[PDB]
């Protein structure tokens, strides 16, 4: 249903995001 | 339902957190 | 019910989230 | 139940994150 | 159920994820 | 259920992000 399919929205978004962090973490370092 | 719509409001203000991440890792790189 | 109530405060504090990520992401710029 | 009270737990969390990146975005710009 | 402890995971995860914002922050400023 | 596998993997997607987060809290230490 929606409710499945915006919580796989936010797993995937929030997987892009420990990539972008795990970005700024390297640069920094 | 209600929840269904505040999910998905989660899932797109998540979204455009991802973004400015994208935009501030890109920033600090160059 | 509860649950609708908390789920829109979480989504209140992301947007709060988001508008400060952006004010950082323009910091960072100068 | 355990799952309202878990929510509440998060939202009350992601608030205190809220304000401590607000502590950081001000740090940086100033 | 699963969901529940689940969730319980992701607030226990968002806590220490607070405190090291906290820690930034603190780096930041001193 | 797809709820709860979904929620398991943002669970192991936030841990990742909070390791994350510690190595540039350390970085920047």
């Amino acid at each position: 249903g929606e409710i499945a399919q915006t919580l796989k929205e936010i797993a995937k978004t929030l997987k892009e995001q420990a990539w972008t962090l795990k970005e700024i973490a390297q640069t920094l370092k």
